[PDB]
Formats: C-alpha cells, structure tokens, sequence
C-alpha cells in the first residue's frame, strides 16, 4: 500500500507511486526521473495522467511504450496549472530529465519534493529563493557525515587524464565503461572526447541515449563497435571474466583493457583522495572504481537545508529501519539549532 511520504496532502497528487495499483483518490501521478525504483509499475497498460519532464516523457513513450495521450510533459522553471494547483519543475542535478517539484497548495502551504538530487549552491538562485517552503520531502541517500566524495569536475579530470595517458602509451589499449541506468553520461563522453573517438554501445543503449536531448549527440555515439575505441557495457560485465570475454570478441584489434566502474560511495573515501586511487589488475586488464555521485554529499545536503529553512522535513530514502530514521532526525535537529530556524 502507498506509503505516506509519496502522498501530497491537500491534493489528489502522488510522486513516484506506480507500484501500488490504483491509489485511492489520486487524480495525477508525478514521476521525478526515469530510474527503475521510481517508475516501478508503469507500462503500456497505464491509463491515468503522468506529469514529468520532456526527457522523462521521451523515455516513457519510447522505452516503456506508455501511450502518448497519458504523458504530460512540462517545461522547467515555469509556473503551470495542473488540476487547479500551481506547480513548478526544477532541475534536480541528478540524471537527465530528473526534476524537483514545487507544489503551491490552495491553503497557502508550499511544498518541495526533491526526488533524487545532488544539491548545489546554484539552486539557491532558482525560483526557490522567491518564497518560503513549509514541507521538504528530501532525498536522504547520504545523510550521514562519513559520506564525503569529490566534485563531479574532479572525478572527470581524473578519468580523462588516466585514459589519455594509458592510450598514448599503448594505442592498442581499449577503454570500457559500465552502465545500468541513465545518468553519469559525462564519464564516457568526456573520455571519448579526449581520445577523438565516438562511444560504441548496443542498440538498446543507443536508443536510450537518443531520448535525452543531448546537443550534437549524433556526433558523439554509435552502434558500430569496431570504429570506436571507448565501449559501453552492462555494469554486470565489468569484471575480469566479462572483459576477457569482450576482448576475445574484438578480433585481435586490442591487447589491453582499461575500465571504469562508476560506483556511488565506497568506504575507501574515508581514507584516500581522488588523486591517490588505484585499480584492480589481472594481466592486461585494469578496473578503476570512481566515485561519481548524482546524490548530495552530507555537507551539500546540510548546506541546502540550512539555506532553505523548512518547517518540517520528511525523508524519502533510508526510511525502513528505526535506527536510520532516528539518526536522520538527530542531524535535522543539529542543523536547525546551528542555523536558528
Ligand atoms: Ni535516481
């Protein structure tokens, strides 16, 4: 049954609630981004209205085969009316098409649902600056102080230099990148750019990237593996056995694989810097895990919430244990006391 933290009170609205069948009294279903835990339930046999971004729209149409009539895309940074309630979609700085949603309730209450996000100081100069937020439904994925990680810019610099070096030393070395969802496209595209290659992928994956309104995308990707020296594979296949297997398949064109696994956080972040990261090697195969996060670090989250100063916070991640809930409420109190709201 639909949990409370996916219901928007004083509306007929839910957010990311597609796996509970028909939710008693919902007139419009919001989808924040195209990730499977969030869209779980949608299919071609869905007949209620779905509100989302243009890009999340292209993906529901073309990947899930939801029918054109039930997909309601909205532009970002624009005041829009939906069943008599003013709403605004903002960029969540998560994966492509990922949005936060502001609800302006008839009674004067104002609600922000972050979906998944990586908080940034640039959000402090959006339409959020213009008025007061009473409730915050918050992505709390890394809501604990141990969770530190570098900026996206730093991680990309590391990857670019690592790849460029290894390929300038051995022109017969292949770079391979893992993927299982949308998001994190920058890793493989920035590596391809430094190497003057296009990225090579399956037909299912090419299709997915065609949905994302990436500028000049036809110039950056391809389904011809042979012409491309950066290859995407399913993340499951990023291990010694899977890569060895894939090296066989290239037909004596390459003698070395360098590979990148974009992890989230990993306990090595408590002891080591980005500059100091080392791969796992076995023969002509090396695999780097790199901490490219599309979620807030603890400090980024804290800063955002302290600037926003909401009256109530309702977490949407790590809600399933009493220990998690309790730990989060302590950090929310600390934040509120340190900042005076
Ligand atoms: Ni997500």
């Amino acid at each position: 049954t639909c949990p409370f933290y996916k219901k928007i009170p004083g509306t007929g609205f839910t957010v990311d609630a597609f796996q509970y069948g028909v939710v008693e009294g919902c007139t419009a279903y919001f989808l924040t981004h195209f990730h499977s835990d969030h869209y779980a339930g949608l299919s071609k046999h869905f007949t209620f209205p779905v509100y989302c971004s243009e890009i999340t729209g292209n993906l529901l149409k073309n990947k899930l085969h939801v029918q054109e009539q039930y997909i309601h895309p909205l532009p970002l940074d624009t005041e829009c009316i939906v069943n008599g309630v003013k709403v605004v979609l903002l960029d969540a700085n998560h994966c492509p098409g990922a949005v936060m949603i502001l609800f302006y309730l008839p009674n004067g209450t104002v609600i922000l649902h972050t979906g998944d996000f990586r908080a940034d100081p640039s959000m402090e100069r959006s339409l959020l600056a213009d008025q007061k937020v009473h409730m915050l439904y918050l992505d709390t994925t890394y809501c604990s102080p141990e969770y530190t990680f570098p900026s996206q810019q730093e991680v990309i610099r590391f990857a670019i230099n690592t790849a460029f070096e290894a390929v300038t030393l051995n022109p017969h070395a292949l770079v391979v990148c893992g993927t299982y969802s949308i998001g994190k496209e920058k890793v493989f595209l920035a590596i391809a750019d430094v190497l003057g290659s296009k990225v090579g992928m399956s037909q299912e994956k090419y299709k997915t990237l065609q949905c994302l309104n990436i500028p000049e995308i036809n110039s950056l990707i391809t389904t011809d593996m042979c012409s491309s020296l950066v290859h995407l594979l399913p993340m499951m296949q990023i291990n010694f056995k899977g890569l060895q297997s894939h090296l066989k398949k290239c037909g004596g064109k390459y003698n070395q694989i360098l590979a990148f696994r974009p992890t989230g956080w990993t306990h090595s972040n408590k002891f080591t810097r980005i500059a100091d990261v080392i791969p796992q090697t076995k023969g002509n195969i090396s695999i780097y895990g790199i901490p490219y996060s599309e979620h807030s670090s603890y400090l980024e989250m804290k800063r955002f919430v302290q600037w926003l100063k909401p009256q109530k916070i309702i977490p949407t991640v790590n809600v399933g244990t009493w220990k998690s809930r309790s730990t989060m409420e302590k950090y929310f109190r600390e934040w509120k006391l340190e900042a005076g709201y």
